[PDB]
């Protein structure tokens, strides 16, 4: 499944596509059960430790993550909506940036697809077009393919354990 | 003190500039005391009523207005940063609207200027150019300026209560 990204030119904001075999709702649980967001989040080679981790509305996340050596990066952010199996709305922040204030705000949609499929659509709007820039410039597109892979290899785990 | 809105055609945002004849600690304070808030904010004739009202990072906020007639408009955010008295970033959300998913984020930041006096820069990202416009159209542009002018009128009793 191909991971799609529009990040237009002169734009704020960043959209991605990406299909998955298996339900929403499998999906969605991948992205709210605490024990299995860790093991797909983040670029490959990266470990994610999770520090408060509340999702549902008005709950607060953040978590911290090692490269394969010993750097840490810390991120946290809000849920403005968890709505099951529909969308997650939440704020983003790299606490690793020298200014503070910078902050993205998200939203992941999950629609069902014939043969009990997912399409999942993430909406990152940025502060300003450099902070959108920013981004994709600390090799974005790369971490999120990996993720997504890493998502693909723990959603057949998940559906191996269904029946 | 004039309000400046800038609002171009096919982006996104909205950027609105203000100052107020008052230090940015007692701006700051009429964002985030409850007992302060409900007494400036919406446009004229509106009555505002509070259900939740957290100003600090990962609270949630809401809250319900009342038209000059009897209508409801309910709103409702989380807050990712409050740092007194620098800046004030969350979700704005609308619960009137009639499709779900329509959320904004809002950072408003407080600069101290010579004089004691204060400049206020609000910032709303919202999902979609359309959302952006739909916001304008609602005549936002003119209750934001009642709300600032309220806010003045509230300051000045703020400032007299000082010394």
């Amino acid at each position: 499944n191909p991971t799609r990204i529009t990040a237009e030119p002169g734009k704020q904001e960043i959209i991605i596509t990406r299909e998955f075999d298996a339900p929403r709702e499998l999906v969605f649980k991948a992205f709210t059960d605490p024990d299995l967001y860790t093991q797909w989040i983040g670029p490959r080679g990266f470990t994610t430790a999770l520090k408060i981790f509340e999702p549902k509305n008005g709950g607060s996340w953040q978590y911290i993550q090692k490269d394969p050596e010993g750097n840490e990066y810390a991120f946290h952010g809000v849920n403005h909506d968890v709505t099951e199996p529909e969308r997650i709305i939440s704020t983003f922040e790299f606490e690793g940036l020298p200014e503070k204030g910078h902050v993205i705000l998200d939203t992941a949609r999950f629609e069902a697809l014939p043969g009990d499929r997912t399409k999942l659509t993430s909406h990152s709007v940025f502060q300003t077009i450099e902070d959108r820039d920013g981004m994709l410039q600390s090799g974005m597109e790369e971490g999120i393919n990996d993720s997504y892979e890493r998502l693909d290899e723990l959603l057949e785990k998940m559906k191996k354990l269904e029946h």
